């Protein structure tokens, strides 16, 4: 109801992003599993950033890992928080960039990898709310996020 002006994307575009995301969060453990599994299959190097379960090899192993399922929820709910700010996310990205550029060393290229994964799983599970316009909107939102976190990376001297 009560209007809340976002940035970069149009109100239209934000609404498309948020409507899909509501479907994601309605089954957040299931989507996070699909998305991380896709990420690890497509780009195995990323698996190393998770010490707690880099010993996983098969999909079946991935599906049974309660640590991987927990991290799927962490990443999706953090990203949902970010998207719901509709671009107003400087305070959210500060701590995220802090831990990611320092304690973890996650390069920008890897956020691109997970962006592709997110778009692939949403396209596959959501024909109703992830038509071409919703996917164009979601791509703009993730690009905005990656551009902004990269800038925070530069502020921290991290090559990125």
């Amino acid at each position: 109801n009560l209007y809340f002006q976002g940035k970069v994307l149009s109100e239209g575009e934000w609404q498309l992003v948020l409507h899909v995301w509501a479907k994601v969060e309605a089954d957040v453990a299931g989507h996070g599993q699909d998305i991380l599994i896709r990420l690890f299959k497509s780009h195995p190097e990323t698996l190393e950033k998770f010490d707690r379960f880099k010993h996983l090899k098969t999909e079946a192993e991935m599906k049974a890992s309660e640590d991987l399922k927990k991290h799927g929820v962490t990443v999706l709910t953090a990203l949902g928080a970010i998207l719901k700010k509709k671009g107003h996310h400087e305070a959210e990205l500060k701590p995220l960039a802090q831990s990611h550029a320092t304690k973890h060393k996650i390069p920008i290229k890897y956020l691109e990898f997970i962006s592709e994964a997110i778009i692939h799983v949403l396209h596959s599970r959501h024909p109703g709310n992830f038509g071409a316009d919703a996917q164009g909107a979601m791509n703009k939102a993730l690009e905005l996020f990656r551009k902004d976190i990269a800038a925070k990376y530069k502020e921290l001297g991290y090559q990125g």
